[PDB]
């Protein structure tokens, strides 16, 4: 009944399931191979609005005539709630919306949000060697969903997260009416960046900021030995010391069981904002014990590291194992002889299909409030461990390990609460089912802006029509 | 009026209640009005003052007045800036808690137990009598009710080292909308929350707090050293100050304070200039607080004839004065009528910027108006703005506070004038401070920043917001559970989510 009430507002831009290149829309951007075989990723229609006109009439037609709508940029929601639901569905997917404005000169970009990140690289790279937008490390992560959760990468230590360089944004609201930053009101306008935008609007626009890069940014990757080497006690000086290193530089550790003769691989990859001699300097000046060696190291353009994480095109190609992932914040650092109780559960799983990752939270991140934007974990923590369990298609023992890892890891972490980032999104915190139950996962996410976030919901979509299994909930019922 | 009254002598049977009857009526309401700007008006007059002396005194008054529409001013000290505590629009009783002042100090598990209508100094005196090793970091003002003060944040010079008065509560004990005393176990955490740093008068009447004792070293180092701002670039100082108060060692807290002062020419004449004065508590000996100023402060040219060691206490006595049993005096500094503001600093003030601030102290009476620096670093960054209501912890310089002074006499064109100078200096201001929300700090009351009226949320969001950044949303949540009906309500009081 609901896709009549669309063609009839405004063609082929309509994807049934009889449609002939219907499956392969749903695969493409479905990124997370673990929900392949669920029975609740097969939504009644797709649409690829290339207007607003079209977005207007899906959230119309979807509100009228009782459908849900899942929001789609990119599909790299690690729960992958972008491509599936519980209730009869349809994916409204910004795949053909996508447009990007480049303005050198006002150090500024108007990015449609269906548009990837490695294409914001690209374009911006190739106006500038000097101007950039901090990202995450996945070059086919959409804009849309990236900007909405907030944005976490190499160089937010220096500039922040993504969602703290936004200038404007425009976007579908439940009555269809198009708002930008101006005309919304800032509320909502705050909601957008960080909190759970799929729960506030649809997002078709950003205007974002660009943020100066020097001429010459350093990467490198350094693969330690933890199984015997006391020399790497470093990681015990990088707990206590990274948040508070110069914040140019980033690095960021990842642990892993990889066969040398089955031992312990520890993987610290790092970006520093400036030359290759002053990276060494001041590595050598700080941590004189992880040896960087200057054959480990790589001086570039800006892209060059984005490239090194991921024909000098090549970011904008979106053709590339099923995962689950858990995020825990440190504000204490992690005894010793606790890490390598941890860490010897990787052993419990297949060779390098499991990952313990350390991503440090300071420099610009500690000058930022916590309620600057709805992501509040900002000043005291050290840093945000990521817990990592990959497979292919029993599939209940990866994901009882990492619960088992991320349990004992409990007494050692955040605690009230006990923090999450919204970009590693996890339905294990909680669901919605009233705003006491969901308070639950809420101010896991936003430890304050939870509420601020309701209210503004409130006010926004009193309906509770953009509802999914992390919306924030509405007062009114 | 008259069912309130009989109300109150038959719910819970002597003289406690002061009525425009009773002769010390006048005494009790003046004895901590303690703003003379308030003097002349006629919203200062409650219907009568309760002085309870249990807690049944308190459940019984609330009852009370919920029953017959009376309005309540929870008061511990009538240090508030605004006076909210013994002023209202509406017909109005107050709860005065000056005979609610036990205090059960606990060495060993290092913790103290204090009735709210304690002054701090009294509790600094039963701490001082017990060990010299044990402190509660509190407000300069030693005649501040414990009660409003922890209600509101609670700065000075040890929170640098301990975070905010507020930052070191353990325990309460609380009466609510429904009369039941309640505990932090029977309260939960989202009104124990609440209670610590947010509009704790919205919430219930706080009877105690069971409050964190801190470790001090014996030897606790003041100094007050007196720089002149008008020609001595070297007292420049300032630039460097703001730009690295925050990331000194926090067991030093440095305040600065700008006022202006008589000088005499040296050609016969009396001429005004700037004076500027540089204090400062260290918890440590002189000799490691000297040291550490050549480190990090050469400009001063503190020298040590400026400082004065001794105990803890004694920092306090400093601060406020000879012979330490004058804490159980709650009379203070002379009697002058008074308006206060305060900005948050997250950029340091340009320099000409600064100048120009400064030569709005010229416009006024000399040394009747005060720009000052309370520096916000040490663990005032480690403490989440969502720990407890009060938001301004990381990322924050200082809080710049502007303050104009005046006497008695009035013809209302002078009082309109310091009025005028103090929204004049907030306004300049504007453009370098805090903007978005623009911060301002609890314990310094401000009634221009916002106020309920007389949309409902939309609206208290404007003064909410300055005050609690975010955390203000949360109040709010905890206030419709806690009471919905509002009948805590005043000046600028939490609202509540359903309709009346
Ligand atoms: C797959 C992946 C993800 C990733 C990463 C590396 C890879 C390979 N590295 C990251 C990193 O270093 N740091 C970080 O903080 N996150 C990292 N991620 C996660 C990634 O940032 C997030 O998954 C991202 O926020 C999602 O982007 P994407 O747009 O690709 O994902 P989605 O499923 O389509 O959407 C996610 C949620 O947002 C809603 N949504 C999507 N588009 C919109 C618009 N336009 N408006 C409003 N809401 C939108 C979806 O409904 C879903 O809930
Ligand atoms: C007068 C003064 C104030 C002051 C100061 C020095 C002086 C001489 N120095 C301060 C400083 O260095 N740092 C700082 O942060 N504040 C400083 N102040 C301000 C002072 O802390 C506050 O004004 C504080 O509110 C005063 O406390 P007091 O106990 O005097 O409170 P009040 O005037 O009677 O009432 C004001 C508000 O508090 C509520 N209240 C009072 N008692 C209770 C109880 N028991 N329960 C709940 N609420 C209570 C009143 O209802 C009113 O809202
Ligand atoms: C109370 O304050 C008034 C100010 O209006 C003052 O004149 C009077 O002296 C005070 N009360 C007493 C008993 O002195
Ligand atoms: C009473 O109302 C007036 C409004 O004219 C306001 O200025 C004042 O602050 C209110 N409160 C008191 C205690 O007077």
């Amino acid at each position: 009944s609901f896709l009549e009430c669309l063609t009839t507002r405004i063609e082929s831009i309509i994807y049934t399931k009889d449609n002939p290149s219907y499956s392969t829309i749903l695969n493409s951007t479905s990124l997370n191979p673990r929900f392949f075989p669920s029975s609740a990723r097969y939504p009644l229609l797709i649409v690829t609005p290339l207007h607003a006109s079209h977005v207007q009439a899906t959230v119309h037609c979807a509100k009228k005539h009782g459908i849900q709508i899942r929001i789609r940029s990119g599909g790299h929601d690690y729960e992958g709630l972008s491509y599936m639901s519980n209730v009869t569905f349809a994916i409204v997917d910004l795949r053909n919306l996508s447009s990007i404005d480049v303005d050198v000169k006002r150090k500024s970009a108007w990015v449609q949000s269906g548009a990837t990140l490695g294409e914001l690289h690209y374009w911006i790279a190739k106006k500038s060697q000097n101007l950039a937008f901090p990202g995450v490390v996945g070059h086919t992560v959409g804009i849309g969903g990236m900007l909405g959760a907030g944005g976490y990468g190499y160089s937010s230590r220096k500039y922040g997260l993504s969602a703290d360089n936004i200038l404007d944004a425009q976007l579908i609201d439940v009555r269809g009416r198009i708002l930008n930053r101006k005309s919304m009101g800032e509320d909502l306008f705050w909601a957008i960046r960080g909190g759970g935008a799929g729960s506030f609007g649809i997002v078709l626009a950003w205007k974002v900021r660009l943020v100066d890069v020097p001429s010459k940014v350093t990467v490198f990757t350094a693969i330690r030995d933890w199984d015997n080497n006391a020399t790497k006690k470093f990681i015990h000086r990088y707990q206590r010391r990274i948040a508070k290193v110069d914040k140019d530089l980033t690095i960021i550790v990842r642990f892993l069981t990889a066969s040398i003769t089955i031992q312990i691989s520890t993987f610290i990859t790092a970006t520093y904002h400036g030359s290759q001699d002053r990276l060494l300097s001041l590595m050598e000046k700080e941590f004189p014990e992880l040896g960087l060696l200057a054959k480990e190291c790589a001086e570039g353009a800006w892209v060059q590291s984005i490239l090194y994480f991921n024909l000098d095109v090549l970011l904008n190609r979106t053709l590339n194992r099923a995962f689950k992932i858990k995020s825990d914040y440190l504000k204490k650092p992690i005894p010793d002889q606790v890490l390598e109780n941890l860490l010897v559960k990787l052993y419990e799983e297949d060779i390098g299909e499991t990952f313990v990752e350390f991503f440090p939270y300071g420099g610009k991140l500690d000058e930022i409030s916590e309620s600057e934007i709805p992501c509040p974990h900002r000043a005291g923590n050290l840093y945000n461990l990521r817990y990592m369990v990959l497979w292919k298609e029993a599939v209940n023992k990866h994901l009882s390990w990492i619960r088992r890892a991320y349990n004992y890891m409990t007494p050692y972490v955040s605690k009230n609460p006990r923090g999450a980032f919204l970009n590693f999104r996890d339905l294990d915190i909680g669901t919605n089912p009233y705003i006491k139950q969901a308070s639950n996962w809420g101010t896991k996410y936003f430890k304050n802006n939870f509420y601020k976030l309701i209210y503004v919901k409130t006010i926004v979509d009193p309906t509770n029509f953009f509802t999914y299994e992390q919306s924030i909930p509405s007062l009114l019922p």
